[PDB]
């Protein structure tokens, strides 16, 4: 499967029906029917720098993964009554570099998002196991605005010159990805699904309402991975966001 049109968002159906299901991301938040549970609670994430692990082409994308058999790194809070753990972050983007996002917010699609997954550790033991359930993952979406350039995104920018290439991977320690979010943690939040196959209706997600800048050329480089295995010809990764799917009565709750 792939983002281009052979194989494709319009196209996965064919090969993951649940792709029609009725949880499936992202999804346009319409700011004016979301709806203020006062039961949410601040989203508290506490996250070890030590758990970070390795950076890794996996051709539609890259991957920043954790080391995931400890909580010493978790998510709790929001709308959750358990601790997920961390296990990776990744973005998103587009062709262009003001139309990438995934979730779009009354109907505006944003350059780029940064997903940061956890699985739940104390409903399940492994990701493996989780990836499938209705409670099993908890993503937060950061919305990116091509703008001023972030510098705080320079760790990872600086980390892909070593993974150019499908399934080249790099060790990536030290990070704290609590460095990529917003000032602000409120969020919008509803039950939807991983964005690419296996497109699992699985994950809860929460959405910052605040976004993060990227500038032009710091997206310019992600483009500039190459989705071939080296050697070769190059095929760029030029995009890889989902179109927005259907809400099919789900609720958008707002931490505010
Ligand atoms: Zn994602």
């Amino acid at each position: 499967w792939g983002y281009d049109d052979k194989n494709g968002p319009e196209q996965w159906s064919k090969l993951y029906p649940i792709a029609n299901g009725n949880n499936q991301s992202p999804v346009d938040i319409k700011t004016s029917e979301t709806k203020h549970d006062t039961s949410l609670k601040p989203i508290s994430v506490s996250y070890n720098p030590a758990t970070a692990k390795e950076i890794i082409n996996v051709g539609h994308s890259f991957h920043v993964n954790f080391e995931d058999n400890q909580d010493r790194s978790v998510l709790k809070g929001g709308p959750f009554s358990d601790s997920y753990r961390l296990f990776q972050f990744h973005f998103h983007w587009g062709s262009t570099n003001e139309h990438g996002s995934e979730h779009t917010v009354d109907g505006v699609k944003y350059s780029a998002e940064l997903h940061v997954a956890h699985w739940n550790s104390a409903k399940y033991s492994s990701l493996a196991e989780a990836a499938s359930k209705a409670d099993g993952l908890a993503v937060i979406g950061v919305l990116m605005k091509v703008g001023e350039a972030n510098p705080k995104l320079q760790k990872v920018l600086d980390a892909l010159q070593a993974i150019k290439t499908k399934g080249k991977r790099a060790p990536f320690t030290n990070f704290d990805p609590s460095t990529l979010l917003p000032s602000s943690l409120d969020f919008w939040t509803y039950p939807g699904s991983l964005t690419h196959p296996p497109l699992y209706e699985s994950v809860t997600w929460i959405i910052c309402k605040e976004s993060i800048s990227v500038s032009s050329e710091q997206l310019a480089q992600f483009r500039s991975l190459l989705s071939n295995v080296e050697g070769d010809n190059a095929v760029p990764m030029q995009h890889n966001n989902r179109p927005t799917q259907p809400l099919k009565g789900r609720t958008v709750r707002a931490s505010f």
